[PDB]
């Protein structure tokens, strides 16, 4: 058996073969099939999916249906048992500065985005999935287990809505439900641009054929640019403080303003784009407004690739960088190209990666004003304190000179995350991105943690003992055997996330696989890729060669003091030199020299 067609959600357009420029949706990359790692589809099954009814209901929907004879036990209340710690002394990675939580969340970003289903704006699934907790269609509920102090003061539950699906976001019946990814799988800066024309172009500049990208009108910084403000009301940055009225920025990704330091990189780009737009123009006063958009737009998607495969995967990694990642050796079109779904869950280890503050910190790098340390939950979704606390600047250097939380088998997930998560459509500083992530890997069909185990060559732990050994832990083994009864039950984030720390790496042994493996692909798949032969020139490539997530601070802020190696754990000043220092982009190599 098998079923090729659907695809039927998707306009199909033509691809200017040659074309140099990489088109918004990701179409056209691949040329045999240039629906590959195009936006908008359903996402990649590395393994069959795995629901309750063998097509779309997420295990744990039904009370009387068992996953291998054993009832899974409630997201929360893994969570509960699990997830969550007191004390966050102690819990600070000392060697990986705050910068390397954050690059993780604008890759992520950049590469999927499983969109909740929405088939109602003024529709009751979203009110009586509120208010009263019932499960039914796209309303998955997390409900609290006996003892949840969320029982005393938050209702019997907190809102989940399922994920959307393709052919149609209304029910199916005949393959397994598919998610979408609404964004490309190709690293290419999807997350400033936009993956779809309608936003790319409401992002641009089309007053002035500077190829620049808009910026705010209202605010600005130093004279420095910010994102332009969203449209949308209701606005959650807006209802964050109803007082400021500040919205939240537009960026070519709808989640920049989740949380002020993702906004802030979100700001460390849009200035990177126009900065090297002026700077081009300058160079080839002749080029369209178009051809200096796609020019830089270009070169800032060949920065994300470098700074991510360069500096960050080596780190997030490990000893098992070599082992996934072998270094490179052409564009190759057999690769599938496309975010898997897996994936989606893997890359969540970022979540363990979170601490419970964020500081402002001024030019001697010491706190900036009498609030210089915010709670992070306070900053979900808050854009005022960039517009009118400091710059941009004091959160850069934070970013720089704080430290990651560390992931830790006794103290995984911050309460500022796990207890005060903020969600945009619905009123308190009161959900958990933990329980979230495990019933939404139930949402996604997601096989069990021993089936990625053993999809990645690894030992299938059965028996307590067993998992002892593998999560080097006896106690975390004791709780997660408690509750879920079976290793072969255990969902796959929890399960990823438990495993000790690699070697020189933030993940495991299950992760380091998933993950090397979905970035291997993202970068012999892309015939785009910055070092792909044809893409840029030798020249061009000598140039790229010497960027620095450092020297994009330089250039489009007033920091003038930076570290070498942005994504270690550095101090001030003795880390920190001079922005003269710190290799430039050089773009000779841009001359249009048409003669
Ligand atoms: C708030 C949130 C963060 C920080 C303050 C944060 C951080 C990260 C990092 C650092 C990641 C990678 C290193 C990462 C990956 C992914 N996240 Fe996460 N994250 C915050 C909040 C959320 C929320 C909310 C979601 C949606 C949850 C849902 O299932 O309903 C979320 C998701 C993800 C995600 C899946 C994205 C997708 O494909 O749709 C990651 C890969 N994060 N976060
Ligand atoms: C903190 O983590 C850093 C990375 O953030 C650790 O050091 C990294 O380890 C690599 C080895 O793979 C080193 O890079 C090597 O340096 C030589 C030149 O001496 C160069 O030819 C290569 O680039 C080579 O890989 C380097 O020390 C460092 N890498 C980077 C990018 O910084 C470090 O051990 C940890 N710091 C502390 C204080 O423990
Ligand atoms: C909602 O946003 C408000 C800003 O838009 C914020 O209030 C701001 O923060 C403090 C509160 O006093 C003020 O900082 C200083 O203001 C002047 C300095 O010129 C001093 O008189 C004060 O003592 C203070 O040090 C801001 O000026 C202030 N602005 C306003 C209009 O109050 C709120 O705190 C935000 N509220 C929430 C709940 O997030
Ligand atoms: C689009 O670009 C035009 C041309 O630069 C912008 O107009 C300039 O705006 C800056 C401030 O943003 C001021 O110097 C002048 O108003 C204009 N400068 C020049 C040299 O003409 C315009 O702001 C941009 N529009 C948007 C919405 O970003
Ligand atoms: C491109 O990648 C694919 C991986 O799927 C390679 O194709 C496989 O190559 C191995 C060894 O030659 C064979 O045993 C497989 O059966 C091949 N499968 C297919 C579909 O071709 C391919 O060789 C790689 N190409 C390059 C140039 O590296
Ligand atoms: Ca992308």
């Amino acid at each position: 058996s098998w079923e090729v067609g659907c695809g039927a959600p998707v306009p199909l357009v033509k691809c200017d073969e040659n074309s140099p420029y990489r088109t918004i949706t990701g179409d056209c990359n691949n040329r045999r099939s240039p629906a590959l790692g195009a936006a908008n589809r359903a996402l990649a099954r590395w393994l069959p999916a795995e629901y309750e009814d063998g097509l779309a209901l997420p295990f744990g929907w039904t009370q009387r249906k068992t996953r291998n004879g054993f009832r899974v036990p409630l997201a929360r209340e893994v969570s509960n048992k699990i997830v969550g710690y007191l004390d966050e002394d102690g819990v600070l990675d000392q060697n990986r500065s705050l910068l390397f939580m954050q690059w993780g969340q604008i890759v992520d970003h950049d590469l999927d985005f499983a969109p909740e289903t929405e088939l109602g704006s003024n529709e009751h699934s979203k009110t009586q999935c509120e208010e009263y907790c019932i499960q039914g269609d796209n309303c998955f509920p997390i409900m609290f287990p006996k003892n949840d102090p969320k029982l005393k003061t938050q209702g019997k539950c907190m809102p989940f809505f399922r994920a959307g699906f393709v052919c149609p976001t209304p029910p199916y019946q005949s393959l397994a439900r598919e998610q979408i990814n609404a964004v490309t799988s190709f690293l290419d800066a999807s997350l400033v641009y936009g993956s779809e024309p309608s936003l790319a172009s409401r992002l641009q500049n089309l007053s002035s054929p500077l190829g620049l990208m808009a910026v705010n009108q209202e605010a600005w910084d130093h004279g420095l640019a910010y994102l332009p403000f969203n449209n949308r009301k209701p606005s959650p940055c807006e209802f964050i403080n109803t007082t400021a009225r500040v919205p939240c920025f537009l960026a070519g990704d709808f989640r920049a303003s989740e949380q002020i330091l993702l906004a802030t990189a979100h700001t460390l780009l849009l200035r990177e784009h126009n900065r090297l737009a002026r700077e081009l123009k300058k160079l080839n006063p002749q080029w369209d407004g178009e051809k200096l958009y796609q020019e830089a737009r270009k070169i800032l998607g060949a920065f994300v690739q470098i700074i991510t495969f360069r500096d960050y995967l080596p780190i997030v990694l490990g000893s098992e960088m070599q082992k996934w990642i072998p270094p490179y050796q052409g564009y190759n079109n057999s690769v599938d190209p496309r975010i898997s779904n897996v994936f989606t869950f893997a890359f969540r280890f970022g979540h363990m990666e979170v601490p419970s503050t964020v500081s402002r910190l001024d030019e001697n790098y010491q706190p900036w004003g009498p609030e210089a340390e915010l709670p992070l939950h306070t900053l979900f979704f808050n854009t005022w304190r960039i517009i009118k606390d400091g710059g941009i600047d004091p959160l850069v250097r934070g970013l720089l000179a704080k430290k990651s939380k560390l992931m830790n088998q006794d103290k995984m997930v911050t309460s500022e995350l796990r207890n005060k998560l903020f969600q945009p459509t619905h009123k308190i500083h009161g959900f958990d991105l933990a329980a979230i992530n495990l019933q939404r890997c139930r949402d996604h069909g997601m096989p069990g943690y021993n089936s990625w185990r053993g999809f990645c060559g690894l030992s299938q732990p059965k028996t307590l003992k067993g998992l002892q050994t593998v999560l080097k832990n006896k106690i975390l083994a004791k709780k997660l055997m408690d509750l879920y009864k079976t290793p072969d039950n255990i969902d796959i984030w929890i399960g990823g996330n438990a495993e000790p720390m690699v070697e020189r790496g933030r993940v495991g042994p299950l992760l380091a696989c998933l993950l090397g493996r979905q970035f291997q692909q993202i970068r012999d798949g892309d015939r785009f890729w910055w070092e792909n032969p044809g893409v840029f020139t030798e020249k061009q490539r000598d140039s790229l060669q010497k960027m620095s997530f450092s020297r994009l601070i330089c250039d489009n802020t007033h920091i003038t003091k930076v570290p070498l190696h942005a994504f270690q754990a550095n101090n001030y000043p003795h880390d920190f030199v001079d922005c003269s220092a710190v290799d430039k982009l050089d773009l000779s190599p841009w001359a249009s020299r048409e003669n």
